[PDB]
């Protein structure tokens, strides 16, 4: 959840908002180790429920998200249903556990390609065109993350937009991402420069991957 | 319907058969002028019912077809349901009126392209990949006709097969077609040659389009 003024500005300037719970357990092995554990349901529940209680009156918020990169655990299904029950006005989405689980109203993959399948075990990223028509599948597809804009990037961006326009159920996506997470450091003369991972003696680090 | 021995040979050698009623009204304007007319329902009914009565015991017949290029009329819907009622063991298909009408269990277009849409009014031929995932669509797609093999042709054949293998619900198609409809004629020296439309003083004719 963002600083509260963000939603005010989105209401007034006009931007659709996905409001997302502060839950990410990416570094767990497997990713859902905590989110499938009932011991962690109370902590997770508050991050979902208290977001809804705060932001439910903002017209800019159109979709609730259960968090990010926390696998798919039973705690997600419980909290999916909680939101559906208290606020039927907004779809609920969540990418973890393969982007098309029982905890999401929207097929919301990250970095699924337009034409190319990436058939990873358990959590495949199908071609978005292919994903829509998998047997029994009927949901809209909106990428929660796509076109990773790291350094000299956005090659193939047009391929996404051609597909979005041709396919009714491909309803777009959210580019990753808006702004480089670089930080200002200063040389001996006080001149500023842009710093990334490892520049603060921080270790281990992931270097330029924050930009 | 074919010569009775055909089905016997398909049973024994092993080929899947689409058994198709002897109904084509292509030259009508619009194409469904007779098939939407209840005065023509008796004649149509016999071409469907007497086919089913004859061929229903052949294992090679896996799909019934209501005919070809007769638009989509109320007579098709009636006869679709008749077959569904008398023989639940086989899907019923029919391409007329846009290939995805209420008279077909299978999306069965003719010459719909792999990636390219052809948005004709009333009867569009969508890209086959796109067709599968149109809102509310769930049926399998098998082209009743594709890859028109007229003369020096079958350019782009590989493109269909790549799509068929990638997409579960793209389950193939039937090439148009097996054998040139050329006829032997004899020259002044009694030497045989292959003839097509117009070579018998037949007019109007459609020349080489029979091959
Ligand atoms: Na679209
Ligand atoms: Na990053
Ligand atoms: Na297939
Ligand atoms: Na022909």
């Amino acid at each position: 959840p963002n600083h509260p003024l963000w939603y005010t500005l989105c209401d007034r300037y006009g931007l659709y908002v996905v409001d997302e719970a502060n839950i990410e357990t990416h570094g767990m092995v497997p990713m859902n180790r905590l989110t499938d554990d009932p011991r962690w349901l109370p902590a997770m529940s508050e991050r979902v429920t208290r977001m809804v209680q705060r932001d439910r009156n903002h017209p800019s918020v159109i979709i609730w998200s259960l968090g990010n990169e926390s696998g798919h655990g039973a705690n997600h299904d419980a909290l999916y249903r909680w939101i559906k029950s208290v606020d039927p006005s907004r779809p609920v989405q969540y990418e973890g556990g393969g982007a098309d689980t029982t905890a999401t109203d929207i097929i919301c993959p990250m970095y699924a390609r337009v034409d190319e399948d990436q058939p990873f075990p358990a959590v495949p990223k199908w071609s978005i065109k292919k994903w829509l028509s998998l047997p029994g599948e009927t949901r809209p597809l909106i990428l929660c993350e796509y076109a990773h804009a790291m350094g000299n990037s956005l090659g193939g961006f047009a391929k996404y937009w051609q597909a979005f326009r041709q396919y009714p159920r491909l309803q777009g996506g959210f580019v990753w991402d808006w702004v480089d997470q670089s930080l200002i450091k200063y040389d001996e003369n006080g001149n500023p420069w842009s710093a990334y991972g490892g520049d603060f003696g921080d270790t281990p680090n992931d270097r330029q991957f924050c930009m």
